[PDB]
């Protein structure tokens, strides 16, 4: 049983041509588990995830702040206590629209990554 | 893409001998998810799901209070902010100690059901 301090474990600043102004935390990685992982993205004010998909699907769930998810023909912003799920391969990302840091947990089966 | 706020999932409270004082919510239950499920757990004080073990795994993320882990051997109580991974077939149960609610995000593979 590992019990972890979210915030001890180091970040990664996600600095890429869709991603900017985000840092990614490996909560349960690979290493650690036989099914899916946990990943912490905290988004600063005006970072962005640019629209992207996978053939793997995403269960998030938004920890602190108003994320602003985007859809193949919209957004929409929700908040803090707000879960989410994509389907494999539907067309999502994410932005921070707000002046304070944006915090969502999210998690993907083990053939996404990490 | 489903987007909801957690809060409006109809709660399941449990009253039995080993699990009480406990509301289950589904977030991202079987119909909706091809590999693994999303709940949410709030925990009244003193209340408790006492130690089990099953052969699948638990990914946690501790969203508000001070949740009491208890282990084969011990107990840890954790904060809002920290994570915890259970093993498959891992001893393990929880309880509030504290007077005020506790509430958890749990996933498991869905073999291990809802
Ligand atoms: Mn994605
Ligand atoms: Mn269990």
């Amino acid at each position: 049983m590992i019990l972890k301090r979210a915030y001890d474990v180091t970040p990664q600043k996600i600095s890429t041509d869709k991603v900017r102004g985000v840092r990614k935390r490996v909560l349960i990685g690979l290493k650690d588990a036989p099914n899916f992982v946990m990943r912490l993205f905290t988004v600063e004010p005006g970072g962005l995830i640019d629209r992207h998909s996978h053939p793997w699907e995403h269960e998030i769930f938004v920890l602190k702040g108003k994320l602003t998810v985007l859809k193949e023909q919209g957004e929409e912003t929700v908040e803090e206590g707000f879960y989410i799920f994509v389907e494999p391969n539907e067309i999502h990302g994410f932005r921070n629209d707000t002046d304070s840091e944006v915090e969502f947990l999210c998690l993907i089966p083990k053939e996404g990554g990490e």
